[PDB]
């Protein structure tokens, strides 16, 4: 019955991990926007001394989510947050529960954030080379059971560590955001609608596809105005090489 | 009656981490040592394809660890395999009970993860300045518990986490093994013995003080000796500016 706050901001793709992982817990909770780039309050790092979003409290009192408790423990990055959700709900079976299965989930969300996010990042807001994050994906996309489903079978938590991100890739590119070239833009559209990349297609709409994203998607217009609020998205810049 | 096989490195930190779970988790497993740096064996990536050390299998036929079974699970990447052998061993309690600490559990790791590590590779492989680096330790050394005891209050896989890490850099550093200048070297000797961080020494004593880390650890001298063997650290080469 403690009480759920959740710090965030649409264009996030990390706080939009815990949005999903609440919903499919079915949680009751509290979203609190935070425009942690341009302007974050003086008390946001009574949250998160990292002054990162997603920040997330639990219990104590109920306040408004401004006027912070001391008394409420204080969770910061969203990996750790998805599987406090996962212990916090067990009747809601957010990890499997074998345990080479569980290990399936776990690894997914490793391979994602060690060899995948790092090339989301420099491609978008660095400019580099695409190749490096198409071969990632190719890695993390074999990882998928080849038949359908989810990362480990039943829909987890590693689903929601890495459908924020992969959402995000498509209409990105279609916007044409991001800091890479003209060349690796085309590159990567023809690749993600290339037959070597129908089995993360199919993950992708397959998740999509969940109340969970639904309800946590502000729509693929919307967060492409969203991300254009992101300073380091410095518009009319690229990097070429 | 699951057999679990590590495949190891003496100078990994990595293959380190599972090791002192496993110990602490009371588990019968084998290790084997492969050469993934200089001479990886042909039949590895049928264990492990992204060619990465540690790796595990689970089940199968007990085989010879050089013959491994298509039958059993494959498991990769460490914290994965922390988690893994915490579910597997729960009367072993690698983990709290209570969510809020497995959280604290949980955020440690993804704090060394996402903001130290990176640190310790840019400065020991590139030579890239030392006070980055400090900062990030002084950030994690505030996550721990000021008055004593482990990430988690009572020791949990967020120890194996990332004893394998901070025990390596002591002695690397008293070696000057690393790509980072004479100054650099000094600057960092001096810090991690100053008053600013004592807490981290004396969370380094408390872990190096279990049998799993003595159990699983070479000897400081030996363990440097094999670091050497790292082609990216470059024995003898120096970064300046
Ligand atoms: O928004 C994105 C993003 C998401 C999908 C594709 C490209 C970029 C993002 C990706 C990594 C990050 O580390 C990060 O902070 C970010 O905001
Ligand atoms: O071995 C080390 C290392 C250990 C202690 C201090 C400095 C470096 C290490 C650190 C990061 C890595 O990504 C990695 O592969 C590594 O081997
Ligand atoms: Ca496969």
């Amino acid at each position: 019955t403690k009480q759920i706050t959740l710090y965030t901001a649409t264009f996030s793709p990390y706080a939009h991990r815990v949005r999903i992982a609440l919903e499919e817990a079915g949680a009751e909770y509290t979203t609190y926007d935070v425009d942690i780039l341009r302007n974050m309050p003086d008390w946001f790092p009574l949250v998160n001394p990292l002054k990162k979003i997603p920040a997330m409290t639990f219990g104590g009192p109920e306040v408004p989510p401004d006027q912070p408790s001391p008394e409420s423990a204080k969770i910061a990055e969203s990996l750790a947050m998805l599987e406090f959700i996962a212990d916090l709900f067990p009747d809601a079976k957010l990890l499997p529960t074998d345990p080479v299965l569980r290990a399936r989930a776990r690894t997914f969300m490793a391979l994602y954030e060690n060899y995948v996010n790092g090339q989301f990042r420099d491609v978008w807001f660095l400019g580099t080379p695409a190749d490096p994050l198409l071969q990632a994906l190719e890695m993390l996309q074999g990882a998928l059971p080849p038949d359908g489903g989810f990362a480990a079978g039943e829909w987890s938590i590693a689903d929601a560590a890495v459908i924020p991100f992969l959402a995000r890739m498509f209409p990105y590119l279609e916007a044409g955001l991001g800091l890479y070239s003209k060349e690796d833009g085309v590159k990567m559209r023809k690749a993600m609608a290339s037959e070597r990349f129908a089995r993360i297609r199919q993950y992708v709409r397959d998740c999509r596809a969940r109340p969970s994203f639904a309800n946590t998607w502000a729509g693929d217009a919307e967060q492409v105005e969203a991300a254009k609020t992101v300073p380091m998205l410095r518009v009319g810049e690229h990097h070429h090489h």
